[PDB]
């Protein structure tokens, strides 16, 4: 149908049809008489998978022949979403499979909906790793993603009586056709035990063993025949494990295998839980043995020339002392040489500044679980602090600030300090964030080793986040400027010369309208929800956290409602306000915020005076597959975190690429987005980082704002008095209390500017032609935010490898 | 190479080779450069599996079209062993696959050794179910085997310092290419809760739910294109199960899923464990929903015309009250009509007379776990006892003897009594056993309902137990009498006319010699054990139990040793005595017996005066795949249980078919074997059942035998004094104590007759020609012991269906 979806050749369509029937018969053991749509999905997935394997085998053979420097991206999260469509896109098979399935009497889009998300992440950090894998393959890098194969990913969210309920995400129930188990590369991982000192060095003995079994998933590059590997480890008990009586010993194997059972959902809130530490060591120990094995199958002086390890936050930070352990205790390198190799091999990416998100492990846990690692960490600390002392003599305060060991009630190890000490590069994820790291929380480290500190502004893959989710937009762009922009997104700048083209303006607006109709219908179908598709689609989707300020959005929604009720016969631009996202199960305030949003909906959506002028919908179970639907449909993207709190953001970039305008604070990557598009083409409001600092110096007093802004006072009185919870009038008292007395994120301080900025949005939306022209200026300048640009920068400035756009042969 | 292995056509060999390469590439994702022998095994298994699926689909379609009466064989155990060779045999593919793999530079026999046993049983009962499935498919019956997919089957046995050690049988580690998961036919199973009585009947409410997910394995008939199904259930937690905190709730899913984790290994010893009861109900509840679903997809008056349920012992006895529950509580049939349907549907096979093997569940367990079933069982009991009272008025003792409820310290339900009450047929498994049931333990029931009681003498499948394991013997037989005997084993009688044929005599003896050389070499290869292949191979393999009297064998071994030491320069027929089998992990006496056997080996095998005249070897990890190797190599089969204790035996039949002579008591099927071959062609010794009864009446006094038999006294003095355990002189005191004071199985009473009979064996073995002639007379009369004969009898006399030997079309 559309050109960017590739060719449907007679030969290709014929071959796909016959391979589909082969799999249905031999693989699934069904015939057309009893087959369900799920059977048909699986037959298609196996058919597409067959096209990967030749390229997969020869890519890995190629790396063996050429022996390039290998990049190892270590992460506890890979938020991959669905794989079928992505694979078809990257292999140029979409139109062919569409034709083939159509000729079999099947609708491919219906089959696509059957696949489960691989929801092995919480949000931005996990999704970044997934975008990165796609870009690394597209740029021809010899890259491997390493993580954990969780049996249960991020929970499925149900809303019952306006409250979040969690259920287990049993994503593997029907099988996963994309992975290949590799039980033959199973490796042992050690826990507990004790350290013995011999004449011939230290020995870690009397350990418990858990096995790490790998599962490999292919990662196809865009139309270059490169297929890289994501290797995820699964925990297995050894067969003599624990070996009445006999029965209980077999049942107790679950203790070991629980390591890979479930993803922790409490993102941005560190807890010192033993099981989480076991997960972190498990991925690190198995991965490093795999790395060393592959390196030997070609003297460790050359190790950093052949290996780069990228740490996705501190979660895999134990790689540093584990590499030292292996080099010193097993390979018998002297300490100094091992440390040189380690530093040159490892690099660390920081993704947070909130103090409660930093990993600070109690020493007593490390002592029991990983006694040799604690010893190595103490030794690293002593040598590092000796360097600090020599560079800043007499500065005893600096010594305690920079220590890897935190003194206090409970002694803790600061894993961020360990990563900085043990890495040759440390980066933040947007310019403002990287500057904040050097000026505040890692100031001391920057003063000691300025050369370590870099910026790598985040990005998103334009394959999933434009071609896959918004083919209509991809097509009208390709009509004007060709197809090359899909792997060179800076070419979108060429669209500036169409900002006054009447045909293009109409097509851009038509594509948005079609997306909005499609989404409005999805809403009715799957959730009996009933929206006006002519309204402005005002969308805030991301995890629920106080710093992200879903509450500020709520205050605006109630302001609009109150204004309508005050002057009901006045014209207002109609809106559909959609808020979505998961709350961490133990985060009470986040759970109350979800309840508030649904409670506002209950009042607003049933008030006959409002009509269809305002609707408030909570988008249930926000995840990658839902993002692919709602983002192309959005008019307005809400990026309204308190300045200094969102390290980068990546949802922001997805909305920009798909034709929404942005209302946002000067936080994270919003700053660079506004800089690229022009501030006149962005709806910027609120305190800058400098203003937040000034307020903190004086002291934030929320009462001052309540006293001076009558519209705000009205809302607080409504919340307090039970207007939004008539049967339980005190329901939202915790929210009101926090807002008035303990608000770390200064919701009231940006309220007035936010409401005024929202008025300017509504004014522009009344003039469709000028709205759309501003959209074109956003899409056209979104090129910097391709993860291909990001990865090219990691490759040249951190890993020391050159990207390539050249095809491997088919 | 050999004719019974089928044709190696050019077209077939070419197609197999290309499909093998296809699977290696696309299925396994390997190439010839990195492939291991395990990869090659899997490529072959997938290639052979492809040949099953067409026949599997069309067999099941055929049953849907014709709607024949369906046979459901319910068992907690299916001891299947390996599947690759069996599949090749039944599909006539063995020579073709041999040729194909040879042309690829691979040895097929080496690849066969890589497959794990499906060890989902303990011994005879589990293996009988497997032989039965093979015969039911071969006889064209619409039969389904239903059981539990244990994650861990019978433990792997290691011997360390002469002691049994257990390790988990992780048989699914590398995957199982034969099974097909069917998550779409998942069914709920209920536990706990309570019963509510409404006006509209009883209701079972407030239950915990566990899901039963089926996995289907194909069961091919012999060269008839029938492929039946074995459906095994796996336990899964529902996704809201139990739904910090959140993490613990996800980890606690293991509680539910433990139901299918592990096979209980304590055969012949009943324990009232809750988990075992859960397993029993799980298989019954899921299976019966499946049965009813299939019946409706065509009024319950016709249910027994379309359904037969065979209970493999009492382990699935809850089928009776579950069927009543469904018919009465859910389908709203009146009690009497439901009971009529149930009785006509169900039939029960008894496999034991030892009292400690009978299932007698504490009422308090049923009360908590299955409260509605207990109510139904009480109601069944009251109505049954009312019939007993009317037939035998005033006989109050009979009422308490026949009750399903056993009064005492703890009240118990006798599941055997429940099965007899609720079944239209009850059978034993050999003539003597079925007679014992009517005369002793079920005498009262036989007097009430004589028509229910039948015999069905056990059998073994001649596919696995001759063609597969002993192709050399199968071939020399086929040369004389053709191939038809493989599915009509009575044709072996034709071999009687070759008992004086010099060519045949030589070939029979040559085949045995080759088998013995092959096994002697397997022993050296895999266990550094070093045997004389000219010796008589004297073999006792079966689970270790006091009733089976491995101890009697031990006493003979020590007698032979002592006789040699007494007259070392006298000639004796050389022997290799092999004993093998697993002991239940908590059965102390069985564990001591294994230790005694290895301890005797330690002395005998290193005594220079003995030389190679006597060797004693303990065969480690006895299982189906090992039976297939040792049985074809055996000269003498030890079947020496105390008369009245072995219900049938089936190992006995395997040895007879493969050219070993039998030394045995008149117990179980030995009686019928001797009757078929002629007592003159069997080595029968010892007390008959009647003699054991006479001894019990007088009182068994072991001291009497010790006092009168000097050779026996010598052995007991050697055991007691530490001759076989010099560093631990009191090691075997428990054994000596049991033998002298508490021997339920009268080992001493058969000692003298056993030793004398063994002398007659040695005399015959000195005359190879006459030994071999007696062998031919055994092989020639083994036809009755085909499980095809057994199943034909179940079909006609219990299930009411006619067997068929007719092909389905290919
Ligand atoms: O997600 C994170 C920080 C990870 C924090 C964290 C802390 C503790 C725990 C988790 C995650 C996961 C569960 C266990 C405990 N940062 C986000 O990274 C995105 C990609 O760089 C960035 O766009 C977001 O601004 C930043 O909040
Ligand atoms: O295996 C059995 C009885 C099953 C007894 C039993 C009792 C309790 C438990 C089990 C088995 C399995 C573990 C849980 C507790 N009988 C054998 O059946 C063979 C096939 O009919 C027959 O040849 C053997 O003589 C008979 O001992």
């Amino acid at each position: 149908q559309i050109s960017v979806r590739g060719l449907a050749g007679v030969e290709n369509v014929t071959e796909l049809k016959k391979n589909f029937n082969r799999h249905l018969h031999f693989t699934l053991v069904k015939d057309r008489n009893v087959a369900t749509p799920r059977d048909y999905y699986f037959a298609l997935a196996h058919t597409v998978r067959d096209h990967l394997v030749g390229r997969w085998i020869r890519t890995q053979q190629h790396y063996y022949e050429k022996d390039p420097k290998r990049i190892y991206y270590l992460s506890l999260e890979f938020y991959m979403g669905r794989t079928l469509q992505n694979t078809m896109v990257n292999l140029a098979l979409e139109n062919a499979c569409d034709e083939a399935t159509y000729q079999l009497g099947l609708d491919m889009e219906e089959l696509e909906e059957i696949e489960e998300d691989a929801g092995l992440g919480n949000g931005g950090l996990g999704r970044l790793a997934a975008c990165f894998l796609d870009s690394m393959a597209t740029l021809g890098l010899a890259a491997y993603g390493y993580g954990i194969r969780y049996e249960f990913g991020i929970f499925n969210q149900k809303i019952c009586g306006g409250w979040q309920m969690e259920e287990a995400d049993d994503w593997l129930r029907y099988g996963n056709p994309w992975e290949k188990a590799r039980p033959e590369f199973t490796l042992p991982v050690h826990f507990y035990g004790r350290v013995e000192h011999t004449s011939q060095g230290a020995k870690w003995v009397d350990t418990q063993v858990v096995l790490a079994m790998p599962y490999d998933t292919p990662v196809p590059g865009y139309r270059n025949n490169v297929v890289n590997t994501m290797r995820l480890w699964s925990a297995k008990a050894p067969n003599d494990f624990n070996l009445g009586g006999y029965i209980q010993a077999v049942l107790d194997r679950n203790l070991a295998e629980n390591i890979s059972r479930v993803l922790y959902p409490n993102d941005n809130f560190f807890e010192g839980k033993e099981l989480r530490l076991k997960q972190e060591y498990f991925v690190v120990a198995a991965t490093l043995q795999d790395i060393i094995r592959r390196f030997k199958s070609s003297n460790f002086d050359a190790f950093p020339d052949k290996v780069a390890i990228q740490l996705n936050d501190t979660h895999p930070s134990l790689a540093i002392p584990e590499l030292m352990r292996v080099l010193v205790d097993l390979e018998r390198l002297d300490w100094d040489k091992a440390w040189e190799v380690t530093v040159k091999t490892c690099a660390y990416t920081n993704h947070t500044v909130l103090p409660e998100a930093l990993e600070r492990w109690p020493v007593h846990l490390l002592e029991t679980l990983l006694p040799r690692h604690l010893q190595i960490i103490y030794e690293i600390n002593q040598r590092f602090l000796n360097r600090v002392a020599a560079a800043f003599p007499g500065d005893v305060d600096r010594l305690r600030r920079m220590s890897l060991v935190e003194e206090g009630a409970v002694k803790r190890i600061n894993m961020a300090h360990l990563c900085i000490a043990g890495s040759h590069a440390v980066n933040g994820v947007a310019r403002i964030h990287s500057e904040i790291l050097k000026k505040t929380i890692f100031k001391d480290f920057y003063e000691l080793e300025p050369h370590k500190f870099q910026n790598k502004t985040n990005g998103i893959t334009p394959r999933r986040w434009l071609v896959l989710c918004n083919p209509g937009l991809a097509e009208i762009i390709a009509e004007r400027i060709g197809e090359e922009y899909i792997s060179d997104l800076d070419q979108l700048r060429k669209l500036l010369s169409y900002v006054d083209d009447e045909a293009f303006i109409r097509d851009v607006a038509k594509v948005k309208q079609e997306n909005k109709l499609k989404f409005a219908a999805y809403l009715e179908r799957e959730y009996k929800v009933h929206i006006n598709p002519n309204s402005l689609f005002d969308v805030q989707v991301k995890r629920i956290h106080e710093y992200k300020r879903q509450l500020l959005n709520c205050l605006h929604v109630i302001t609009l409602y109150n204004r309508i009720k005050k002057e009901p016969n006045k014209f207002v631009v109609p809106r559909t306000v959609m808020i979505g996202g998961k709350a961490a199960p133990g985060y009470h305030m986040a759970k109350m915020i979800i309840k508030l949003i649904t409670a506002i909906g209950d009042v607003v959506n049933h008030d006959p005076v409002v009509g269809d002028r305002l609707r408030v919908i909570f988008l249930e179970n926000y995840r990658v597959s839902l993002a692919e639907k709602v983002i192309p449909a959005a008019d307005l993207s809400e990026q309204i975190s308190t300045a200094g709190t969102e390290a980068s953001g990546t949802g922001n970039m997805k909305f920009m690429l798909n034709g929404a305008l942005t209302i946002g604070t000067m936080d994270g990557a919003n700053v660079e987005m506004a800089e690229e598009a022009g501030e006149e083409n962005f709806f910027i409001f609120g305190m800058r980082v400098e203003d937040v600092d000034r307020l903190d110096q004086r002291g934030y007093n929320a009462q001052e704002y309540y006293d001076r802004i009558p519209e705000l006072r009205q809302i607080i009185e409504q919340l307090s008095s039970g207007f939004f919870s008539p049967k339980q009038p005190d329901l939202f008292k915790d929210i009101v209390n926090m807002l008035m007395h303990h608000d770390r994120f200064k919701v009231f301080a940006d309220y007035e500017e936010y409401v005024k900025c929202q008025e300017r949005v509504s004014a522009l939306y009344k003039n469709p032609r000028e709205w759309t022209r501003m959209v074109i200026r956003n899409i056209a300048t979104s090129g910097k935010f391709s993860s291909d640009r990001t990865i090219a920068q990691y490759a040249r400035e951190i890993w020391g490898v050159e990207p390539s756009r050249q095809r491997l042969p088919a």
